[PDB]
RNA sequence: AAAAGACUUCA
RNA sequence: UCCGUGAUAGUUUAAUGGUCAGAAUGGGCGCUUGUCGCGUGCCAGAUCGGGGUUCAAUUCCCCGUCGCGGAGCCA
RNA sequence: UUCAUAGUCAGAGGUGAAAUUCUUGGAUUUAUGAAAGACGAACAACUGCGAAAGCAUUUGCCAAGGAUGUUUUCAUUAAUCAA
RNA sequence: AGGAGUCUGACAUGCGUGCGAGUCGACGGGUUCUGAAACCUGGGAUGCGCAAGGAAGCUGACGAGCGGGAGGCCCUCACGGGCCGCACCGCUGGCCGACCCUGAUCUUCUGUGAAGGGUUCGAGUUGGAGCACGCCUGUCGGGACCCGAAAGAUGGUGAACUAUGCCUGAGCGGGGCGAAGCCAGAGGAAACUCUGGUGGAGGCUCGAAGCGAUACUGACGUGCAAAUCGUUCGUCUGACUUGGGUAUAGGGGCGAAAGACUAAUCGAACCAUCUAGUAGCUGGUUCCCUCCGAAGUUUCCCUCAGGAUAGCUGGAGCCCCGA
RNA sequence: GGCGCGGCUGCUUCGGUGAGCCGUGCCAUCGGGUGCUCCAAGUGGGCCAUUUUUGGUAAGCAGAACUGGCGAUGCG
RNA sequence: GCCGAAGAGGAGAAAGGUUCCAUGUGAACGGCACUUGCACAUGGGUAAGCCGAUCCUAAGGGAAGGGGUAACCCCGGCGCGAUCACGCGCAUCCCCGAAAGGGAAUCGGGUUAAGAUUCCCGAGCCGGGUGUGGCGGUUGACGGCGACGUGAAGUCCGGAGACGCCGGCGGGGGCCUCGGGAAGAGUUAUCUUUUCUGCUUAACGGCCUGCCAACCCUGGAAACGGUUCAGCCGGAGGUAGGUCCAGUGGCCGGAAGAGCACACGUCGCGCGGUGUCCGGUGCGCCCCCGGCGGCCCAUGAAAAUCCGGAGGACCGAGUACCGUCACGCCCGGUCGUACUCAUAACCGCAUCAGGUCUCCAAGGUGAACAGCCUCUGGCCAAUGGAACAAUGUAGGCAA
RNA sequence: AACAAAGCAUUGCGAUGGUCCUCGCGGAUGCUGACGCAAUGUGAUUUCUGCCCAGUGCUCUGAAUGUCAAAGUGAAGAAAUUCAACCAAGCGCGGGUAAACGGCGGGAGUAACUAUGACUCUCUUAAGGUAGCCAAAUGCCUCGUCAUCUAAUUAGUGACGCGCAUGAAUGAAUUAACGAGAUUCCCACUGUCCCUGUCUACUAUCCAGCGAAACCACAGCCAAGGGAACGGGCUUGGCGGAAUCAGCGGGGAAAGAAGACCCUGUUGAGCUUGACUCUAGUCCGACUUUGUGAAAUGACUUGAGAGGUGUAGGAUAAGUGGGAGCC
RNA sequence: CCGGUCUUACCGGGCCGAUCCGCGGAAGACAUUGUCAGGUGGGGAGUUUGGCUGGGGCGGCCAAUCUGUUAAAAGAUAACGCAGGUGUCCUAAGAUGAGCUCAACGAGAACAGAAAUCUCGUGUGGAACAAAAGGGUAAAAGCUCGUUUGAUUCUGAUUUCCAGUACGAAUACGAACCGUGAAAGCGUGGCCUAUCGAUCCUUUAGACUUCGGAGUUUGAAGCUAGAGGUGUCAGAAAAGUUACCACAGGGAUUACUGGCUUGUGGCAGCCAAGCGUUCAUAGCGACGUUGCUUUUUGAUCCUUCGAUGUCGGCUCUUCCUAUCAUUGCGAAGCAGAAUUCACCAAGUGUUGGAUUGUUCACCCACCAAUAGGGAACGUGAGCUGGGUUUAGACCGUCGUGAGACAGGUUAGUUUUACCCUACUGAUGACAGUGUCGCGAUAGUAAUUCAACCUAGUACGAGAGGAACCGUUGAUUCACACAAUUGGU
């Protein structure tokens, strides 16, 4: 049989983890006391910040308003466009402008959105990473529904009540570039959760995977594995669809 | 609104 | 050199229960067409070499020539 | 087109002819409703405008340019031009 | 000097001794010496026997010689035969259950049971037995004559070595080359261009501290050293080097993945235990003498480096033909 | 071993025969090289020579047969 | 003669664990001698308010439900006022975790065989904790256009500490250096003299000509002006100029006719001299420090502590209220400190050519490497003797 | 030359993510969000990356038909035991899918000089090797053949060439920079060489002192022969004055290691897989947790009705007691 | 609004002052656990993975069974010994009785050749009997015809199995029961010589037995007998790799050195077809045949596996002769003359380079010629370390894969202080002394070339082109010295 399979090693361990002391702060979205047409939630950017542990930026807001409990606070997520000095407002009435976050039912269709509730002060969820941006298709008034489209295509049918940002999400193209150094590339598998640099299955001798072996490198049974495998064996190909590079489409998904 | 291709050189 | 794996018409290549052998292409003959070709009807194998068993062997054994794959450590 | 809902049967799609495809797990075709994306039919004409490329939903905003008419200014100031 | 047939059980025996169709004694009490033990005794325990068969019902006799050949007698005695007579072996056949067949008398619910035969198996006579301990010898066993491997398993102890991570510090002489783009000078309508020039980017170059470890296939090779020395060679602002504090622990970890690395131990750490593993294999197994004196063949066998069963041997008893 | 007497029996015609059995009498060049029982051993891998072989060019080959020796046998 | 970033200088971390100092020995050690020693024996030495521990918090060791797991084992009111005694307010807890992250305060001279920034002598300061008076002030401060300089419960907001890499200007430091040239030392087969040491003093109470950066100060009013090493800056008002703030291990000057020797000259004391010398060069951007530009698919710790903004209920009469000066005092209650730190004190079985961390990158010529040096300083490794063949190992040169 | 790498592709993932550790809590995912995370293939640039879905893998839809477990459910039935009906995922039935595993052959005849073959055939098993490269770090034959270079070159380089057995992300070709990587050539130079010398140093040697191990059944001459066929010693021959110093290591099958090779042993161990058997994990159906009901559509009591398909018989003799009369 | 107070006042407490009333979301009889069922399931774990055998593989059956030969044996008898069969096929391809007798050849029949068919004659085992071999048999055991069922049940003495060991098989009976047949008899499977499967379980057969108060149904348990898998045939449920390896052993067994052999290899003799114009023997020489060597290869398995260090090379000593050169020779198809073949002969020589790890061999210029063969393929307590031959890696080929190849490639370690012995070299007693000597005996030193004299002679048509001494010098080796030249 053989020794572990790195696969395994996800598992835990100090070796698998992120920084997660590292990271900079929880970002959740300020669930609103009540009303918001302008300022139970005002808030002015003061600063942007990198965020390490997504590599994008937040955005310091100061936001200030009282009760007790009256909660308040801190670095939410940017958008494109979000600068100091500039106002943000969290609700309801909130105006519909590019920074400012609100439930889906007040949002107008066809206003790409960032930081989409699955579930109602969840805070948000989807539309997060650098760039990218839901979009809200569907809603009508609608009681029941709002149809969300996600940067994968994907029609999302999520709660009116959950609520988003209005824009993209900043750090857009950040993917375009290539890294150019290996050195570029080990700094910022550091800061994230990952085992880096990553040998070749079919680099290694046979205990350590079931690609390795052989004289000449190759995998000696065919790489796409089974849904029903189990971790060790599930390696290469799990389950796939369709191979190389032709004739699909993107996902194309049913409601 | 058309199934269907060729066809040696110099005179 | 050892263990595995085949061969059937000019060529590529199906097939059986022991009594029965095919296809496609290529080719041989007509018709298309002014003439070739595209197309259209017609035709034609000692099942590798070899011996044995049987009522009857293309089919069941054994050998061999060739073409294949797969092994051949610790020097 | 997709989604949902209504109803419903043996086709549909497509062409030269067909097949791929789609198809009983109820399609397609049919009605209404939603969201998204694209484009502006009808209008759009031997037609108008920008220096040219080009530019066509109506509608609102900033701001340009060519007509004219004035006889105001420079009173012939100007023209074309490789780099 | 130490260093190998031990210990006792079972099952089978040899040799011996007491009673002998039963024998056989714990445990208690009774009692001395002695922690002992002994003796009397109830007599546990109910073996092996005393007769057997078989799934189970349930059933269940002992008479005979024949031959060889022990020995007595009769005789008659130089010889000698006749008879019985039993050892013991060979040979014969009936019986008692089981199987199968015929079954009387008859009882008359029901079936028992004379006579007789076949058949194999076991049993019974002339082939009538044991028990008990001791002392032997074997077999199997328990570590099983003794030593001798790699192992597998459980639970602990190791990241002071080393791998990777994290935290937080520290280190990199000096020199070379010259990316961003802007000045002047200069051109063009613009676009932007030419030449001088500045500034300095870099898993950049030559190289110090520091890291690494290519070559002599040198020196050493019971060393300075359980991987060292000299000289050579590579890197040296980076995916770098490194101090400390520190994660991740055994088919698990860690690996830029070599089966590399986890305290001199790694294709599965170390410790202790299971454990006196287990070895058809190698080695060894310690006093004298006598009588006889090998096999290296045959069938079976996951069988051919062994078992098994005869074959080859030898002892111990019993008896009196054979080329 | 052979004979006679007497009983019983068999297989194969209500048919012919011996054989078997029992009972009873009669008459007849070697020389212990040897039987039976219990329990135990190494084995349960050989060799060679001679003779006869079969394979193999052969072999200090391989593999049998028949025997004597070595193994386990001194001494000359 | 050798050692030179330490093939052998100084200070230390870990580790050792008394190895240190002294005296006395010499059986064993030291791979040999030994009078010696890091061998043996006996005595002796380490002294902290101001060094460090200590307090904080960082990967994490986690204490704390519930629950798997028998189980081992593993994941995830308190506080404060308040004096008369009593009531009021809130959110994520509490310890360990760096003797090299962060941090309240000390130097100079002297002295011991052995300690020493540790005791002393002089001087200073801190922290923590009760009294005192000078007065600076009083319906909670004047001055300076301004900037800015010279009370107090309930209650919110917060810096410093506190932070990456590259390049790299500026201040100035101790250096290195030169000369005027003291004071005093070398030395001349044969001189000019030069050459050499040497001229040295705190921490810090007080003064500063106080750089850069910010001055959206004021004031001025540039459409081309100012200005850098470079980028730049400006009419959301440039350059002048009237102002500010504002560093330092940094100028001054005091601490300080406090101070031990440096050297010579002296029995001892003393006395003189040096310590109250002058001036400057060399991007040595070195270590400390303040700025700038550039850079990252990569963003560079936290808390203790120090410390103030507010925004204020209450309280301000010959009564009564605070806060730097000064000052007076007490406390200062814990542990550690020796020595080695390595070709002999660590790890490696050894007095092992191995391994093992920080600072001293400013010692002189030459910065191409390497060498040589010197007032630091340190050393001649536990074997010698006499020859010198071949063989061998290091190694030069060969027509 | 191995690994990494930046760059290039497939695939899984809609969040309580899929995936890893874990009985579990929970954690790691991720205090992230498809421009993200895992799982894998290949490996800068540059030009490119052909054909095959038959087998294997995997995946898709399956409201319908042959196979497809258990339970509940029906039949015989005292049980139970035998049988049925229902049927998931899974075989079947069908498709997609090679930058998935991988594959890319076979033999023929033929031109108006011969030569050669543009031209006609199919089969295994899906296809039948395109661009390239090619005497290859892949070529057996083998030092292939030609050329360069050298005197002379199994080397090296260039060209050819049915390639024993090249070939496209099992990546093909190509290629600047880089390199303690592999091979080759030239100049410079030289003691590597002709071919050895002298010289230094420390050893050596000798002296004083200190003072070891390995190893040791064995006395220890040569040439022959013999012998278990590789004798220091038997046998015959031949030689030898001992002892001691220094050396060259010929021999003692010299010491040093119970051969790593190889064979066996009903030995071990790591690894593999479509041997065997199992065991986690995943998918899927059922049972508890568990409470409701629309009806559509299955079923049971009573009660009141339409009627009851064996030969002949108008039609109603399905089959039982009753049975001479009920209004 | 109330209370307290000093009611031109001050304090406390309650209510109202943007509300009455009555943790959030999602989702819900699912899901998630708990449990069970089917499917996938080297992710993990435990395991196995057939002998023989001229080494194990790899091919093969010679792990069961028959035979002619082997086989010397009455019986028993080996080899991967020769030769070849059986693992089926048969209710007629059995049984019996009556009745017939061949295969085949000649002769005869228009057509028919394959021509049967039909006839006659001769016809002894050559035919016929399913099937190997072999042996057997002529009113049959073979043929023909009818009938029949005994290929029935149960039992077995005994032989084979095997000298005593099982299943199997045979060779007979008896008991029961039939047939045919005239019957006597024959008939206990196949002409004969004999043609296969335990053990649990299951299956059924027959009858009977049995399962713990009585009583009754259901099944179970069982005796005796037959059929269902074991061809690893006297009976396992069952694949590989390891070059990462490990262990116990074996020279019981390989590679490997040695030894035996000597087919192979090398060399020779004999004979002499034949060719060389003619001429066997100047030379060349087949077929055939006998040998010698031990230095290639093969064979064997004696020696070592508690260890024999590998190839190639280098250097260093020694040898053989089957002689390449040199000396002396003989013949010639030897006019000179280069030569060609061969005799005696081992003294001395036998080289330097290019490719390749190479040995070998190819090539180049040399040379007088650049011989071959042994000494453990002489030579690792000398060296070297390129190949071979560990662990890393690539390519090709094969394999599902681990991984493999007498397929290629890059990288990849060389221990020891000499006790004995051997020799080189130095010491060194006894004896009446030192020195000078003798010389038994022991080691070997000179080899070869070029050129000149002879001679442009001999010999020769010519072309070309010799000898002996006499002279000079140099290659190679040895000893030695150092004036010179050269090094230091």
């Amino acid at each position: 049989m053989g020794r572990v399979i790195r696969a395994q090693r996800k598992g835990a361990g100090s070796v698998f983890k992120s920084h997660t002391h590292h990271r900079k702060g929880p970002a959740r979205f300020r669930s609103l006391d009540f009303g918001e047409r302008n300022g139970y939630l005002k808030g002015v950017v003061t600063d942007i910040i990198h965020d390490p542990g997504r590599g994008a930026p937040l955005a310091k807001v100061t936001f200030r308003h009282p009760f007790r409990y009256k909660h308040q606070k801190e670095l939410f997520v940017a958008a494109e466009g979000m600068y100091t000095g500039q106002f943000v407002y969290c609700g309801r009435r909130a105006t519909l402008s590019i920074g400012n976050v609100l439930p889906i039912r007040s949002v107008p269709e066809g206003a790409v959105v960032c930081n989409v509730e699955h579930h109602v002060g969840d805070r948000g969820v989807f539309a997060r990473a650098s760039g990218d941006y839901a979009i809200v298709i569907s809603h009508n008034p609608d009681n029941g529904t709002s149809r969300i489209k996600l940067p994968s295509g994907a029609k999302k049918i999520v709660p009116s009540s959950c609520r988003a940002m209005i824009g993209q999400v900043a750090g857009g193209g950040r993917t375009e570039k290539p890294m150019l150094k290996a050195g570029n590339a080990y700094h910022k598998y550091r800061v994230k959760r990952n085992c880096w640099p990553k040998v070749r299955g079919v680099a290694m001798n046979p205990v350590e995977h079931p690609h390795g072996g052989g004289n000449h490198q190759h995998i000696g049974h065919a790489s796409t594995v089974r849904r029903d495998a189990p971790p060790g064996q599930k390696v290469g190909l799990i389950a796939a669809r369709r191979t190389g590079r032709l004739r699909g489409q993107a996902a194309a998904t049913a409601a």
